[PDB]
């Protein structure tokens, strides 16, 4: 109640949370390169769009909010 | 009850306290060690949030109170 309740439970802790290695960290970073990559042909596709009405791309300071 | 109130209980007594042996000494050092394993996966995977939101780890003098 004192000692079993608690020392084989100090074990079962530690045996626990020692072999508990769910993963890695940084895996969002490499997503954020396809979410980049993604917008790539969806930046230059979008724009050919415009690119076809207008017969021409929106200026720097237009941006991409013409779009 | 000079004797027999003292004499039976002289033995009882120590009949008594010989042979109570409770436990070791020593078992909360063991406690000590899964009390920071506990520590080890609670660190890094609370790190590892930090890791996500600001996308990076806290420096040596930041220190963990960062966290």
């Amino acid at each position: 109640f004192t000692l079993l309740e608690i020392m084989v439970v100090i074990v079962i802790l530690g045996v626990l949370a020692s072999l508990v290695v769910p993963n890695l960290m940084g895996n969002k970073e490499k997503a954020d390169r396809q979410k980049v990559v993604s917008d790539l042909v969806a930046l230059e596709g979008a724009l050919d769009m415009y690119k076809l009405d207008n017969s021409r791309y929106p200026t720097t300071e237009q941006g991409l909010q013409a779009l």
